[PDB]
């Protein structure tokens, strides 16, 4: 297991524009297109992202391309963020995958806002951090996914994904 397989499990793969759990236009492996309600604004961002007139549909290769960019940007954002970098640096390899996952779903800004859980992870207080992480809109809104990430942070293993 690795970050790619983990996120592919959490986000799925759709080749047609769809709406995410928050109702925003998305495509591929959880690639958010836009927060606007306009399917047209969404189709525009899509074409812009792919470099072609897509008519709302992409191939698998294209999706995976967006995916690779997305993961890379997730990691780069973490290393560029003063609040997140130190946590990341402190973690072991599996746990790092869990922080990336959060950043990918909720953005650097959202994650950075989990101040207390971040401090706990940095201190390696696994069970405490797990409890704190769960007291969040994130967990209430996408509980199955949140549990998997949380368990990953708690155990430092990939069990939740096996
Ligand atoms: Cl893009
Ligand atoms: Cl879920």
């Amino acid at each position: 297991m690795n970050i790619f397989e983990m996120l592919r499990i959490d986000e799925g793969l759709r080749l047609k524009i769809y709406k995410d759990t928050e109702g925003y236009y998305t495509i591929g492996i959880g690639h958010l297109l836009t927060k606007s309600p306009s399917l047209n604004a969404a189709a525009s961002e899509l074409d812009k992202a792919i470099g072609r007139n897509t008519n709302g549909v992409i191939t698998k290769d294209e999706a995976e391309k967006l995916f690779n960019q997305d993961v890379d940007a997730a990691v780069r954002g973490i290393l560029r963020n003063a609040k997140l970098k130190p946590v990341y640096d402190s973690l072991d390899a599996v746990r790092r995958a869990a922080l990336i996952n959060m950043v990918f779903q909720m953005g650097e800004t959202g994650v950075a806002g989990f101040t207390n859980s971040l401090r706990m992870l940095q201190q390696k207080r696994w069970d405490e951090a797990a409890v704190n992480l769960a007291k969040s809109r994130w967990y209430n809104q996408t509980p199955n996914r949140a549990k998997r990430v949380i368990t990953t942070f708690r155990t430092g293993t990939w069990d939740a994904y096996k």
